[PDB]
């Protein structure tokens, strides 16, 4: 028992982190096979970040300008190219620690672990979610760019995020590993503001199921509701609309607990309308929404890698 | 910016996790050099857990009864012994992935990362704290015993916890790596209840400093207090007494923010007396107490390993 914000074991990714230096800028890169991926703004000066023409800036760079260091050993760069907002540095040595992996573009509401790194060295690991406004609420400082987010499937690391930018509001924006930003954000220091940070309803419900499994049940009530009635309430509180697809996804948690999905919606409805009244659920005083249904099943079962 | 419950990178520990099978029981072991550490209750049957005489139960076991598997390869056990509540299995091969390490017995209020494992395979990583009642609030299921807690110091893994027991209240108890339980708990299925779960005041204050650093400042007030006045309030709310040693430890965070320690105590005092009024601090609606002062400095600076 017990339920914790849990990240994936980070060892497989630790073995892929390298340092990339272009001029005086030092970011992180991801070394898979004989390619190193990093944010293209490694080539920019702090001044350039206001309106960079990356294509023009790249013309002044050659293979030998990209210094790539795996631990204490330098890697030899034998080619480079730009794909969207990432750079692909071809090196002459395959990473011997490359795990089985894939690149995945995740959907808002999906969760992933982030390995925060600086100068190519891991600093810590935490769990995040792609927010409905396509930001993530991370923990990133100068030089953290190029740190990646990922999920693990027994033996396969699915990379879904690479970190690029911090918005003036302190939230974070980045790309998939093909270099395409999540949401409308760009690798420019400009006026880009995040949209509404709506709450991920299906994740809240999964977490309420997690609570029931782990002993917390004071919020269960004698009521039920319908998808349309609930969604009327979800809208007033800036919650994602709940769909039949979401209901279907919660099926297994409903079976394991014997609480119908729509009964749990009625519990969530009452919590939204009346608050927590100073109580807590799984050690939180708010409704947590960065656990997916699959996360809850995984932690409450013990899936390994 | 941003502040997250952050665990240490787990790769160094992942390389030490093995499976230990005695009879039909399968737990986790920690493989360092040519020794494997695991909970002594690996030798117990479920029936035995009520009143086991481990010394007598061990007499029936020989080296070949302890099956140790690192991944898919079996390790040869050439000796075994009991030290307090752990078993030390001497194997004929040093772990090639052994990191620089130490065994440390931590104090209540200190934090550590836990690598949750099952059948010797890592499942996830999360951050914990030794509670003042010497429990930890973890996430553990059947077979998780032998999972360990640790801190990392650039290159040195300090092991501080090995998991043994879940109490009927759903909290967790375990030992240091010399096999000595934290608190009064025993590896017996019996009536052992946890004491008061008091709040770790110095950690709450560190986290409030973390909030100020990262933009959250609505709770700052125009007041101050004294150690004796504050501690009068800490007692009514089941908070640890704050000492001058705690004040000294918060010195660096006070300098970085320009907020005197006792001024921050007055802010915490008002939050205890009046609550949050429906607001949040660093995304929480309660006062978080599993970040140490050193944790806050580390995350807000970017220390690596
Ligand atoms: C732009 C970089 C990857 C990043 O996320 C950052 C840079 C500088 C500070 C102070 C914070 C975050
Ligand atoms: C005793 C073992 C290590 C443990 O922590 C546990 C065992 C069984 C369940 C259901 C939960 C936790
Ligand atoms: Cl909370």
């Amino acid at each position: 028992s017990g339920f914790r914000k849990m990240a994936f074991p980070s060892g497989k990714v630790e073995g892929c982190m390298v340092q990339v230096t272009c001029g005086t800028t030092t970011l992180n890169g991801l070394w898979l096979d004989d390619v190193v991926y990093c944010p293209r703004h490694v080539i920019c000066t702090s001044e350039d970040m206001l309106n960079p023409n990356y294509e023009d800036l790249l013309i002044r760079k050659s293979n030998h300008n990209f210094l790539v260091q795996a631990g204490n050993v330098q890697l030899r760069v034998i080619g480079h190219s730009m794909q969207n907002c990432v750079l692909k540095l071809k090196v002459d040595t395959a990473n011997p620690k490359t795990p089985k992996y894939k690149f995945v573009r995740i959907q808002p509401g999906q969760t992933f672990s982030v390995l925060a790194c600086y100068n190519g060295s891991p600093s810590g690991v935490y769990q995040c979610a792609m927010r409905p406004n396509f930001t993530i609420k991370g923990s990133f400082l100068n030089g953290s760019c190029g740190s990646v987010g990922f999920n693990i499937d027994y033996d396969c690391v699915s990379f879904c995020y690479m970190h690029h930018m911090e918005l003036p509001t302190g939230v974070h924006a980045g790309t998939d590993l093909e270099g395409n930003f999540y949401g409308p954000f760009v690798d420019r220091q400009t006026a880009q503001a995040a949209g509404t940070d709506t709450t991920i309803t299906v994740n809240v419900l999964a977490w309420l199921y997690a609570a029931v499994i782990n002993g917390d049940r004071w919020f269960l009530n004698r009521f039920t509701t319908t998808l349309n009635d609930f969604n009327l309430v979800a809208m007033k509180y800036n919650y994602e609309p709940l769909t039949q697809d979401h209901v279907d996804i919660l099926g297994p948690l409903s079976a394991q607990t014997g609480i119908a999905v729509l009964d749990m919606c009625a519990s969530l409805k009452e919590l939204l309308q009346n608050g927590m009244n100073g109580r807590t659920i799984l050690g939180s005083a708010l409704l947590e929404d960065e656990f997916t249904p699959f996360d809850v099943v995984r932690q409450c079962s013990g899936v390994t890698f």
